[PDB]
């Protein structure tokens, strides 16, 4: 389906990806947690409230992540949970870890 290969190729394509939708804090807090080392313009946030298809875009996310809130976040392909997951992930280390395996993070020292 589109919406598959929407996904699929954006995960694959891309190296941080959030499907988002602009109005949840819990995309808000994903947001920001990443932000904190990357730019936003290495962040692929997708939008689905602005995507026509989005519900379906939702859809394959339950099929390939186990659920269908937003946020849904990928580092390098990986799904690593929604927007407290990151938020968790960021404070406590393990997200610099696979930002840096991805290649989008570099040690700074
Ligand atoms: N604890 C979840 C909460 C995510 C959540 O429930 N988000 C709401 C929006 S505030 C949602 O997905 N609602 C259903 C929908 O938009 O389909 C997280 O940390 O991501």
């Amino acid at each position: 389906s589109a919406a598959k290969q929407l996904v699929d190729s954006t995960i694959s394509g891309n190296k941080v990806v959030i499907f988002s939708k602009t109005y949840c804090p819990y995309c808000v807090k994903g947001k920001r947690a990443l932000e904190k080392f990357l730019p936003k313009s290495k962040i692929t946030a997708i939008e689905l409230d602005g995507r026509n298809d989005g519900a379906a875009i939702q859809d394959y996310l339950l099929e390939l992540t186990g659920g269908r809130s937003v946020p849904r976040v990928f580092i390098d392909g990986q799904f690593i949970g929604g927007g407290d997951d990151t938020d968790a992930l960021a404070r406590n280390g393990k997200l610099e870890v696979m930002l840096r395996n991805a290649g989008v993070l570099l040690e700074h020292h």
